[PDB]
């Protein structure tokens, strides 16, 4: 195991230029942890709120949300994973060969003799199902019947929502910026389309149901839909606001959600994941979905980890559908 | 029926000297609505939000939310309602000896042969057992075992909220101003005490909960306790924000609802109770409850309509516990 490693870091905020591709160190490990030589790492929206300084975070810093790969070496108290384990995990700095994580954290071990088409599949996957999961069970938990406002419906987090409402018995109303986009969101479930370059949203979701709102509304746009979800909503009605990509909702008076009695909830993964219970249920969740093919997880390209720059431009630009994935260097 | 009444009204915005006793018309009524003369009206603290000009209103502005009286006129549409019918009602405008209502708004007919006293229980009990109702069945659904914070803990909605806490198996965490107040809401179900005058109410709630916060949060205090209840909240808890008493929560970024995946309501009754239905199943139980008196009502105090001001500054005193209640001589 080597000193030094490359990984994508950012020194400061900024555009693509301060993504940089560096010899940084490999981390020591403590007795109840994992070293993971990472195969293949996901691309999240995320990464682009710390490069702008939309998010904090203490530079020079690694990115990453998710990888699959190798456990390497392993701390003197790890009975439950072995040296050669394949394993799928949360964890950040991993956009980098190798990364630690506590053995009782999110980091489960897959099947063995598990191929690397799988570890690809994993790393795309994980991250995004087991949102999706948990903020379709916990964040608002979605009844069959329910008409759900979904945004940014044939990205990553969006072709899995589609799904699982679909398979949910909900009324998916999909909202995309080109009409190839919502083709897929159809293919993947959505029942209701609604092309945000040429219609008016909130006038849509009004005909769509009636008259009455929404039940729900996934929204991971920010602040450019704030106002949309808000007015969309049935009274009594859930908003999940889960991203930023038009930016920050700005500070608002929660007296807001009182004329008609809007439940509010931004939620992030990680606490619907952290005890081992929670952990294995949502992972467990994942691995079957995944591996019974009841879920389809949509690649749009590979990049090799050195051009994750690409990457970020590709998805920032609106263009994509589903993952991006980036090939760790051997 | 009298052309002219007698009702509470402010003109402007300001302290009790504002509170008027003033000659008004009698409102006319379309075919659709009931006319109530009214004999007992509660007080509510939401008063004080429009007197101060924290919550805005079309002036000269009457005051009232909640009486009991009886059916004196009505629209030519109206069946579901007789002349000389007793009613309980939440509406706008009822501190005042007539007052009107659609038939299809929430007005429930009592049983003949009401009594008095009954009236004046129902007038004192509705608003906030309707409030206390909806909130723990819908804000947030009490299970049994959840551990609640309250404040405001020995007020009219207060000793409701300790009443149905321990009804449904939850274990309330009490907050008041004094030891005397505490040790009524501790007679009315409350399970632990703290004195907010005088102790570190995180450290106590910590303490209480064995360090994991609690499942939910009933805050009808604003702006002084939202730090506490954000604090005090589990992971995955729900913040039910659903007064001003220190003033109004200042605008703020919903990302710090994300490090603890918290839920936020900010409610109010009438969307509760919206449609008949709503109406109906509310209610019927509020009707069941406080009729047998398995939900008892504390009235602080009975004053006369024309003194309502008095009641204004005892309850903006924090001296009071329970509801306090106005009577019109009739
Ligand atoms: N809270 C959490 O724990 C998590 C949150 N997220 C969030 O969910 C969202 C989806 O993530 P991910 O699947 O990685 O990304 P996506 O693949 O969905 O890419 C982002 C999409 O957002 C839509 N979008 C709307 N407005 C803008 C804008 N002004 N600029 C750029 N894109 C915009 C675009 O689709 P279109 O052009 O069709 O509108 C775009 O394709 C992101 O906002 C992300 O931050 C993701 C994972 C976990
Ligand atoms: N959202 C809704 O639909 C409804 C909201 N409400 C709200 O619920 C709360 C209770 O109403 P109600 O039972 O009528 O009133 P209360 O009888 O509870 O009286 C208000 C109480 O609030 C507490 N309080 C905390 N901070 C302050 C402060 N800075 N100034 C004055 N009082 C303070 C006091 O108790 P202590 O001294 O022990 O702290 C006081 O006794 C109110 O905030 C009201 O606006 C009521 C009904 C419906």
């Amino acid at each position: 195991i080597p000193e030094q490693q490359k990984v994508i870091l950012i020194d400061e905020i900024g555009g693509y230029d301060v993504i940089k591709y560096e010899d940084y160190p490999v981390p020591s490990i403590s007795e109840e942890e994992l070293l993971i030589k990472n195969k293949y790492t996901g691309v999240n929206y995320i990464e682009s709120y710390f490069r702008k300084g939309i998010y904090p975070c203490e530079k020079p810093y690694v990115l990453g949300r998710e990888a699959s790969g190798t456990v390497v070496a392993k701390g003197k108290g790890v009975t439950n994973f072995e040296v050669g384990d394949q394993v799928a995990y949360i964890s950040n700095s991993t956009f980098a060969q190798y990364s630690k994580i506590s053995s009782q954290g999110p980091v489960m071990k897959l099947p063995k003799g598990t191929s690397d088409e799988e570890l690809k599949l994993y790393a795309a996957g994980l991250l995004q199902v087991l949102t999706a999961l948990s903020f379709t069970n916990e964040a608002y938990h979605v009844k069959k019947g329910d008409y759900v406002l979904l945004f940014a419906a044939a990205g990553g987090v969006g072709l899995i929502l589609n799904q699982l409402l679909k398979m949910k018995g909900a009324h998916t109303i999909a909202v995309a910026s080109t009409d190839e986009k919502l083709k897929i969101a159809k293919e993947y479930g959505a029942e209701y389309l609604i092309n945000a370059s040429k219609e008016d949203i909130l006038r849509q979701v009004l005909k769509f149901t009636n008259g009455k709102g929404v039940d729900a509304s996934f929204d991971s746009v920010g602040k450019d839909t704030f106002e949309i979800s808000l007015a969309a909503l049935k009274r009594k009605g859930v908003f999940v606001s889960f991203g930023n990509a038009s930016g920050l909702i700005p500070p608002f008076s929660i007296t807001r959600l009182s004329p008609k009695n809007i439940t509010l909830v931004r939620p992030q993964l990680y606490g619907y994941i952290a005890d081992p219970e929670e952990w294995k249920y949502y992972s467990d969740e994942f691995f079957g979905l995944v591996n019974s093919k009841k879920l389809n997880i949509k690649i749009y390209k590979t990049y090799p980890l050195r051009d994750y720059r690409t990457a970020a431009a590709d998805i920032e630009s609106r263009k994509t559908v589903g993952k991006l994935v980036l090939e760790i260097p051997q």
